[PDB]
């Protein structure tokens, strides 16, 4: 199993604008367009990001393509923070699609504000980062995806996805 199984399974596909958990613009993979209530705002970063009129729909080559790059984007973006960096790099490969995950659906600012959770996970005491982990408004407000991620960083195995 790898990241980009695990996050299509956490994701979904959907070809055609629709508005996320948070109700926000998104498409594809998981891709969030704009947090603009605007329909039209969302439209016009779309063909932005395609690179053509786009109309609301792209096609399942286009919606991999955005998928790449936002994996890529998000390890990268952890390799880049101070914060982040020294904890992703002492995990083994399960427990790193666990925080790519994290990073990808709330982005590195906010991962970068489970700073106890990150220190535990460092230490790799893995239980009490787990119960750490759990109390925040990520698991209250999207639980079964949340406890997926948890039950990988608690476990360093892919058991919550088969
Ligand atoms: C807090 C989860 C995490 C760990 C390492 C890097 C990114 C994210
Ligand atoms: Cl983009
Ligand atoms: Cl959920």
């Amino acid at each position: 199993m790898n990241i980009f199984e695990m996050l299509r399974i956490d994701e979904g596909l959907r070809l055609k604008i629709y508005k996320d958990t948070e109700g926000y613009y998104t498409i594809g993979i998981g891709h969030l367009l704009t947090k603009s209530p605007s329909l039209n705002a969302a439209k016009s970063e779309l063909d932005k990001a395609i690179g053509r009129n786009t109309n609301g729909v792209i096609t399942k080559d286009e919606a991999e393509k955005l998928f790449n790059q936002d994996v890529d984007a998000a390890v990268r973006g952890i390799l880049r923070n101070a914060k982040l960096k020294p904890v992703y790099d002492s995990l083994d490969a399960v427990r790193r699609a666990a925080a790519i995950n994290m990073v990808f659906q709330m982005g590195e600012t906010g991962v970068a504000g489970f700073t106890n959770s990150l220190r535990m996970l460092q230490q790799k005491r893995w239980d009490e980062a787990a119960v750490n982990l759990a109390k925040s408004r990520w698991y209250n407000q999207t639980p079964n995806r949340a406890k997926r991620v948890i039950t990988t960083f608690r476990t360093g195995t892919w058991d919550a996805y088969k």
